[PDB]
C-alpha cells in the first residue's frame, strides 16, 4: 500500500474492510498499490 499519507491511508484501508479491491479503494482515495515493495515518492506514506 503507497498512500500520499494517514488520510488515504486510512481511506483506502476503510474501503476494503468491507469487500472492495484496494484498487477501487486507491481510485476512490488516491492512494495507489504496486507489485512490488517500494512506494513512490509522492505516495510514500
Amino acid at each position: 500500500t503507497c498512500c500520499p499519507s494517514i488520510v488515504a491511508r486510512s481511506n483506502f484501508n476503510v474501503c476494503r474492510l468491507p469487500g472492495t479491491p484496494e484498487a477501487l479503494c486507491a481510485t476512490y482515495t488516491g492512494c495507489i498499490i504496486i507489485p512490488g515493495a517500494t512506494c513512490p515518492g509522492d505516495y510514500a506514506n
